[PDB]
């Protein structure tokens, strides 16, 4: 793609093939601001009747989401036009946005969703879903358009395209038992385990409540929707912060989940509830082609292995995306889209089985990452991460390869490579945590490149970086450090292949002092074909401060 191959193509409001007589922001990368929360860190701003952004299609399309940001406590419309004939109203709403933090709290980042004395709103943007009644080629004219009786004004953003089938029916009525209008998500699955002709159970076309976690035992399950635009399944929606779902128990490893979406009623995050599927322990479960919002995460594995999830969307998420913890293996994560995660859109905790291993996460695209990372591996063995888009992190790395234990049970990283191949990583680093005597210092925060390869109190090696384009990052492209007093050595480390263009500060950082008590790195990197295009300050900082580390210059490099 590089990244997720999905049906729906992202075209930007503020791209310069879009007529608008609307406000064009400047980008920045400010948390909290409209322009830097956006994607591509722009927007287009209506804010008066008639004023609109035309964009044109690229491929057919029969629906449109719309990102975008309104007032606080506002719910209302903006207009769609197709090729100047008004067609139609999305329904905009800042219901699951405005977070609230202090530019010292960002540790409460998508924690508090109340207004208060001295805070400032984060997570700005939200979606608006909309099909029309007809497929528009490519080349149509589609405006966004503030028109009387529309929002007072509307940051758009972006706007997703797609052309989607008809709804699938019922793939056969006398093996899938159909939730109807008067038969629920339960009751369906009770007729489906007590007839063991039954292969599951079809969700048809429709908003179908979910105010429980559904169960899912007896025998391997499949459930299937009619496809992710049609089939709704809808958390209570004048609930807030329902545990709802489904929760797969080992009776059930081998089920299928499929084409259908989620719609959560979260407005916040809360740990420990707030998956929308839990299987602690799952194994050869497929979730596919389902799209899942307003959860806290849509899975947090444990000791989860050989499990299937592809084809998925992910968006507008309170905390990680998928993560995979505690001895899970052998799992294929693999074309998925992430956008609007409230933490690690995608991510791999091992710890102690000894290590998470065997684990593919290809094909995927995390984006608009509201706090933490795109992708983020915190030890394993043997896991490969390939074919990677991510873009605009508010709080820190596109990537982040860690071996700190966060006090749980871990030996780090194994004897076999976690690999990072084919990777494209926009705008992407920020400002986290503190940096009180700290080196280098450029604000009141720790700052973070688009990779940030971190030795902390485990093993740090065996970790190969290649093919990767690092484009306009915040700070840096890759920040090696070291935990201080632990300072292990780090090894086998090894980046082939890297562009890093227009870094505003440096190429690579060699984190010299990242706050009072801390110290250099230790160990080395090798590096090949690695070229540092148009640095803001230098190419490399920190290598001569770094006596403990060895920078390996094998060939090609420009720096
Ligand atoms: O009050 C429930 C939600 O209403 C709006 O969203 C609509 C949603 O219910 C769904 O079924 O489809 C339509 C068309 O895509 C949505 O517009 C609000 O936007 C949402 O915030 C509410 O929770
Ligand atoms: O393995 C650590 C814990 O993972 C889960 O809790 C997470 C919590 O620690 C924090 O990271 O927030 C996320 C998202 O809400 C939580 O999933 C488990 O629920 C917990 O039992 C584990 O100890
Ligand atoms: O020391 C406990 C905390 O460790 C991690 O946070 C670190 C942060 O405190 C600061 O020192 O910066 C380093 C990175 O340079 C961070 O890793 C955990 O993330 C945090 O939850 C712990 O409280
Ligand atoms: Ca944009």
């Amino acid at each position: 793609g590089r990244g997720a191959n999905m049906p729906f193509t992202i075209m930007e409001a503020e791209s310069t093939s879009n007529a608008t007589n609307g406000t064009k922001l400047t980008p920045n990368f400010k948390p909290g601001d409209y322009a830097g929360e956006a994607s591509g860190r722009s927007s287009v701003y209506l804010d008066a009747t008639g004023e609109y952004v035309e964009f044109t299609l690229t491929s057919p399309a029969n629906a449109f989401v719309l990102r975008n940001a309104v007032a606080e406590n506002t719910t209302g419309t903006v207009s769609i036009y197709a090729d100047g004939v008004s067609k139609g109203k999305f329904n905009v709403s800042s219901k699951f946005s405005y977070l609230y933090a202090t530019p010292s709290t960002l540790g409460r980042l998508g924690y508090d969703n109340a207004p208060g004395a001295g805070l400032t709103a984060y997570w700005l943007y939200e979606d608006a879903q909309l099909m029309l009644d007809q497929v528009y080629p490519a080349g149509t004219k589609i405006k966004i358009q503030k028109d009387a009786g529309d929002v007072s004004w509307i940051y758009v953003d972006l706007l997703e395209t797609e052309n989607v089938a008809p709804p699938q029916a019922n793939p056969d009525p006398t093996k899938y038992v159909a939730v109807s209008a008067s038969k629920s998500i339960d009751q369906a699955l009770t007729e489906f385990r007590q007839d063991n002709t039954k292969k599951g159970i079809y969700i048809p076309a429709g908003e179908w409540t979910i105010n429980s976690k559904i169960f899912l035992y007896g025998r391997a399950t499949e459930i299937v929707g009619a496809g992710p635009w049609y089939t709704k399944l809808v958390a209570p929606q004048s609930q807030s912060n329902t545990d709802v779902g489904f929760n797969i128990s080992a009776a059930a490893n081998g089920s299928t989940i499929r084409d259908l979406s989620a719609w959560g009623n979260y407005i916040n995050r809360v740990d420990g509830p707030g998956k929308f599927i839990d299987g602690n322990g799952m194994q050869n479960v497929t979730v596919q082609n389902i799209w899942v919002e307003h959860f806290v995460c849509l899975y947090w594995g444990v000791n989860s292995s050989y499990n299937t999830f592809k084809n998925n969307r992910i968006k507008n998420t309170f905390a990680d995306g998928i993560n995979m913890t505690n001895g899970s293996s052998y799992n294929v994560i693999d074309n998925n889209y992430a956008r609007g995660t409230g933490d690690d859109s995608f991510a791999l905790f091992s710890a102690t089985g000894s290590y998470n291993v065997g684990n593919k996460y290809t094909n995927l695209t995390a984006t608009n990452v509201r706090r933490a990372a795109a992708f983020a591996v915190y030890g394993g063995s043997d896991n490969l991460f390939q074919n990677l888009y991510g873009a605009d992190t508010l709080t820190y790395p596109g990537i982040t390869i860690s071996s700190y234990s966060f006090g749980y049970n871990t030996l780090g990283f194994g004897d076999q490579d976690t690999v990072i191949d084919g990777a494209t990583l926009d705008r992407t680093g920020g400002d986290f945590w503190t940096s009180v005597g700290a080196d280098d210092k450029i604000n009141e925060y720790q700052n973070f490149g688009a990779i940030w390869i971190y030795g902390g109190d485990r093993a740090i090696k065996n970790i190969l970086i290649k093919n990767v384009d690092i484009n306009n990052p915040v700070y840096f492209g890759l920040m090696f450090q070291s935990m201080s007093p632990n300072n292990m050595v780090m090894q086998n480390i090894r980046v082939e292949n890297v562009n890093i263009n227009n870094p505003s500060r440096y190429g690579i950082k060699l984190v010299v002092r990242a706050e009072q008590g801390q110290g250099p790195a230790y160990g080395g990197a090798s590096f090949t074909n690695v070229k540092v295009n148009n640095p803001g300050i230098s190419a490399i900082y920190g290598e001569a401060q770094s006596p403990n580390f060895t920078v390996t210059r094998v060939s090609g490099n420009n720096w």
